[PDB]
């Protein structure tokens, strides 16, 4: 499947793509304002994620650091990134269907639209100014808006026991972005697409 990753932000981002234990495609790449990067993701990819990283510095070998979404200091991510990270999430060719969503469960750093480029389903979007409106205790000094689990490490926020309800913090993410997961047991906003759909992830889709 193809994922066109587009940076409409006025600032450079470093796109990242991983399924947790491996890179997807090259795993990461710099995207200046306006640039597009098309990757190929193997059919059947389960638990894939795409995100943006901000304020990165990498050396010649592709080692360095990002202020949000850093994946073990690598330009080419093999692992998931350090919160806060707005997450485009997907599992492909699962009994004939693709499943996509956006998640704020690991916080928010960059606004995002996640849409099919092929027919048969709708896209999802979280493009509200979550960083600007972020509750004081959730603000990440490094940039972005942390989820409450990341900040407070409680069973309730992290849904450790598999029992948890919505919280004041999760309700903030849900208020600004109704179409993204705000906590682990949120009412699913997952979209069912035809198996083997193709997609576009757009950072800052409205700016």
């Amino acid at each position: 499947a193809t994922f066109e990753i587009v940076n409409r932000c006025s600032y450079t981002v470093w796109a990242a793509a991983s399924k947790g234990d491996a890179a997807l495609d090259a795993g990461g790449r710099q995207l200046n304002s306006g640039e597009s990067w098309t990757i190929n993701v193997e059919p059947g990819t389960n638990g894939g994620k795409i995100w943006a990283r901000t304020d990165c510095y990498f050396d010649d070998s592709g080692s360095g650091i990002c202020k949000t979404g850093d994946c073990g200091g690598l330009l080419r991510c093999k692992r998931f990134g350090r919160p806060p990270t707005t997450l485009a999430e997907f599992s492909l060719n699962q009994y004939g269907k693709d499943y996509i969503d956006i998640s704020n469960i690991k916080g928010f750093n960059v606004p995002m639209n996640f849409s099919p480029t092929t027919r048969g389903c709708r896209g999802v979007r979280c493009a509200a100014d979550i960083v600007g409106q972020c509750p004081a205790k959730l603000k990440a000094p490094g940039g972005g808006c942390n989820d409450a689990c990341t900040v407070f490490q409680t069973s309730e926020y992290c849904c450790t026991t598999g029992k948890c309800g919505p919280t004041e913090y999760s309700r903030f993410f849900k208020r600004l972005c109704p179409d993204a997961f705000s906590y682990v047991l949120d009412k699913p906003t997952t979209v069912t697409c035809p198996g083997s759909s193709n997609y576009r992830v757009t950072f800052c889709p409205t700016a």
